[PDB]
This record gives C-alpha cells, sequence and structure tokens, in this order.
C-alpha cells in the first residue's frame, strides 16, 4: 500500500545530505512522547561538519507503533528537508539503515512553549512583552510556511519549542500536508487533531487551509496568554460542535487585553476568508509591542 | 461531517435501556489509557436492577481528545450494546446528557492480560494447562464475534481482560467493523493499531476479515505462551513489511511445544483462506489441554 512504498523508498533512497551514521549517535533519556513516537536526547559525533559532539533531539517510533505512527514520522522527514526558517525546528539527518528509523532534529533547550509557560509567572519572570515576542516569531514562521503552500494542521503550545534565547521553533511536522495544487487539505477520514485546537470547517467538514492553521493559532494565542492553560475549560471535547456552530467562543481570559483578545476573535470567525492572514497576525502584534513601550 | 452526526444522534437519542442517572456514577481512580481515552475505576448506584452500588469500569475522553479518539468511543458503544457473550467485556450504561460522554462497562478485577501474565510465572503460577484455557476462551469468544460478522481488529494481549475466576473478557471495541455485508472492512487511510499485530493483507493492503484476527490471535498465543512477552522482539515496526513478505516469522519461543508453535504458524500463513477459522482453533486447543492430562 502507500505506506509499504514509502517506507521502501525511504530506506532504499540514501540522500547522502541527510543520512548519518549510526555509530555517530548516542541517545539518552526520553524527552517526551509526541504525535507519533518518543523524542529523545542525544548527542552526534561530526553532524554536518560540526567538530565533536553535537547535542541534538532523536525522534524514533516505539515497538507497538501503528502505521498511522509510521506514515507520520516520514511525513515529518519529507516536510523538514524542505523548509529552514529561524522559527521553523531544524533537520540535520536522519538513520535509515541497520536498525530503527530516527530522526535527527535540533535540540530546544526549554522544551514545548506550553511547558515552558506553565512553569512561569506573570509579571521565572515573563512580562506581556516577552508573550507578544513569542507568539510574533510563531506568525513569522506560519507567514513562511503558508508562503511555502504548508498547512500545519497540528497548532498548539505542545508544538511549539522553546530554543536558547527563548526563540520559538515551530515543530511536529507529521500532520503537515502540502497544499500548492488546490489550497486545501481535505481528509476523508477523522483527524488525529484534538478538537479543540481545529477550526470548525475542519471538524465539521474536514478541510484544513492556512486559514484552519490562523483558527488554531488563535487558540495558541489564548494558551499564551494564560500561560499555559488548558481550552475551552471544563467542557468535554465533544461538546465543540454545538458550541462552535452556534457561534460561542473562548471568553476573554483574566490578564488580556482588549486588542489581543480581539485578534483571537478574529481568528475564529466562522468564515475563513473573514480570518486575517499570518501577514495581518504579524502586524498586529509588531503594533501591539510598539505601543507598549 | 459524520462524526458530528454520530455525536448529535448519541446525545439526541436517549436508549433509555442504556442512558444511567449521572448523580448515580461515582468516579475513582485512573485504570489505564486504552486506544482512544482513559479507564477509570467507579461505582455505580441502582445500575440495571442491582441493589446498592455496583464496581464497574467508566471509558472517557480526555481533555485533548482527537475526532479519531471520539469516534472510536461511540463505535465502541455501538458494538457492546450489540452482544453478549460471557468471554466478551459487558457494557452496562452511558452517561450521555449534561457531562461528558461516558460508557459504563463491567469491571475485570486483574486488569490486562498482558499484565496479569507479566506479573506471573510458569510453572503467580501459572500452568500450560491454565494458559491454555486462557488461549480457549479467547478463541471462544472470538467465534461468537466472527458468527456476529464482526471484526475486531486489534487483538492483543492488551485488549483481553481478566475478570473474576481468571475468565477473559476481549475488549477495546473502537477499532471494530461490522463485516455483514461484504465479508471484509477496508480501511482507505492507515490503521491505528501497532503494526506487529497485525496480518499481512492488513499491513500491505489495508484489508480486515476474520482472517486477520485469526493472524492476530495467533500474535496473541505466541504473548501468552511467552507470559507478556514482546512481539518480533528487538525488531523495529518498520521492518516488518519486508520481515512478513519475505516469509519470515517469530521463532517457537522457549516454554513452548511443537504442537503449539504450529498452531502460531498456521494463523500466519500468508493466504488467508489457509488460516484455521475460530473454530478449528478452539477445537486444537481443547484437544491440547485433554492430551496433557
Ligand atoms: N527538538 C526537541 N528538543 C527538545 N525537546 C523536544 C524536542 N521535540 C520534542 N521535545 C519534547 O518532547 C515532547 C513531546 O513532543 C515535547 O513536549 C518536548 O518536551
Ligand atoms: N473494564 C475494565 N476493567 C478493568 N480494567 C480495565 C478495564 N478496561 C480497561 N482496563 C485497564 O485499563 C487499561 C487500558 O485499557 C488496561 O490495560 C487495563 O489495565
Amino acid at each position: 500500500g502507500p505506506l509499504s512504498l514509502s517506507v521502501d523508498a525511504f530506506k532504499i533512497l540514501e540522500d547522502p545530505k541527510w543520512e548519518f551514521p549510526r555509530k555517530n549517535l548516542v541517545l539518552g533519556k526520553t524527552l517526551g512522547e509526541g504525535e507519533f513516537g518518543k523524542v529523545v536526547k542525544a548527542t552526534a559525533f561530526h553532524l554536518k561538519g560540526r567538530a565533536g559532539y553535537t547535542t541534538v533531539a532523536v525522534k524514533m517510533l516505539k515497538e507497538n507503533a501503528s502505521p498511522s505512527e509510521l506514515r507520520d514520522l516520514l511525513s515529518e522527514f519529507n516536510v523538514l528537508k524542505q523548509v529552514n526558517h529561524p522559527h521553523v525546528i531544524k533537520l540535520y539527518g536522519a538513520c535509515s539503515q541497520d536498525g530503527p528509523l530516527l530522526l535527527i532534529v535540533e535540540y530546544a533547550k526549554y522544551g514545548s512553549l506550553r511547558g515552558f509557560l506553565r512553569e512561569s509567572r506573570k509579571v521565572r519572570a515573563l512580562t506581556m512583552g516577552d508573550l507578544i515576542s513569542f507568539a510574533w516569531q510563531i506568525s513569522q514562521g506560519m507567514q513562511y510556511l503558508a508562503e511555502m503552500k504548508l498547512v500545519h494542521r497540528d497548532l498548539a503550545a505542545r508544538n511549539i519549542l522553546v530554543a536558547e534565547g527563548r526563540k520559538m521553533k515551530i515543530s511536529d511536522f507529521g500532520l503537515s500536508r502540502d497544499v500548492y495544487e488546490e489550497d486545501s487539505y481535505v481528509k476523508r477520514s477523522q483527524g488525529r487533531i484534538p478538537v479543540k485546537w481545529m477550526a470548525i470547517e475542519s471538524l465539521f467538514d474536514h478541510i484544513y487551509t492556512t486559514q484552519s492553521d490562523v483558527w488554531s493559532f488563535g487558540v495558541l494565542l489564548w494558551e499564551i496568554v494564560t500561560l499555559g492553560g488548558n481550552p475551552y475549560p471544563g467542557i468535554p471535547p465533544e461538546r465543540l460542535f454545538n458550541l462552535l456552530k452556534t457561534g460561542h467562543r473562548m471568553e476573554r481570559p483574566d490578564n488580556c487585553s482588549e486588542e489581543m483578545y480581539r485578534l483571537m476573535l478574529q481568528c475564529w470567525k466562522q468564515e475563513p476568508d473573514k480570518r486575517p492572514v499570518f501577514a495581518d497576525i504579524s502586524k498586529d502584534l509588531e503594533k501591539m509591542m510598539v505601543k507598549r513601550r
């Protein structure tokens, strides 16, 4: 089927640009379980011309992996090899021969944005300026992907990494799709994306575009302002069908300006063409930044 | 889409036979995460005519549930309401109004078969007679499902429960499908079943029938004889495409008779029509049982 064709090609085709000697990689502790497997911390000897050891993260499958998870790991490789942006996590290499498939990616010293924020306090002291900075960085990375006609489909604070210098890195591309041809991606079966982050047309009609990524960015903006809060708090996920279709949205959270909340609401308009594009969002966030000084 | 139609019907249609008052249910500790959500231990007051409290298990979604997981919870309800067999876990009720969707099911005091076996020793002392008994009980439950034209699709020791009296209960029906019409179920997208338990035609061609459940039962038979061992040990899941197609199978494990291993191999024939049916499997297991006395 499609996956056996992909697996075989991946193993057969050995892009020297990407293949890395397993004997030069040492795996350490588990950093998490992501969308399709586990991520561990690792170190890589003489990676990409760099002398000595480089600390990296490695994405791999678990023993009980399903075909869906394997597909997602290959999808993530296929996308990450094509993109390069200061706010998108970097692919360094892969191991595809003589052992389990491993992706070698940039290590983000602070982990996920949601973890980073939940460990902080609003005044780790983070100001509203810091939060707006985080959001803007993410919007920049998404402008780039959107220009590349890539839809991420799972934008959420758990899928943003926080690197050296508190720099945002969009990550977890296993579910991301190319929409160059048709400007949308449609999935006939049910999504494997949490209900509370999907745009209304994704949830009901299974349609994904850069405008549904904008809806998810609105939910991410709410996670940022609440320092890692849980969206639609106390609302069971299955109630989101009725809640969204009858025009309800999350309320303005505590320490959130009127301007920032209006931006979330515009991201959550029912009609996708009425939502901002990422270029608009970055502009809104820049303006809030300079107004605050 | 299909899921919003299902959700709405489930909430709207209130089969009095199944609906249970939330105020009569008390939830306790988490027993696990299953295929689509979490299972907790609970107690239910005046359940199904029974005086007083009854200990039960409750299946529910997590806050981050995807549409796939919600679909699977509804699928499980739809199937469990139709089946009744001493080796299939029982549905007692559901809560579908004024709060999160909850399925109320029979509590199995010993948990999963895989956990039960890994806590045991071969001589908890379990004899080969006990192990064969477990396998037979499971085969009986699968004969019944197969006669009902239901394919389970995720038969594995983690999805068998061990009740009072060490009685097997097949469980986790979220992925199970009706094949009354066509005698197969085909899934166009990738499966969410661990690669190491799927039949070769399920893995490559996405075809599921009662004969692919027979293949998975062979892997379950291997888990039983190894007291909870991990299938294809040390073999990455993505290598199973090449391994199975070139005709390789698991080796005979340590404390396993020649007859029992031949039964596993017959379950794993490449051609589904050459595998035994569950009625044959039960007969093989009964004969091994009486031969041992
Ligand atoms: N590249 C990475 N660098 C650091 N931690 C990571 C990386 N990718 C994933 N993680 C961690 O693994 C978890 C699962 O995605 C994340 O929440 C984060 O904690
Ligand atoms: N009906 C049940 N009774 C008892 N434990 C259960 C039940 N369903 C699931 N579990 C537990 O939850 C885990 C997840 O399925 C199982 O491994 C088992 O430990």
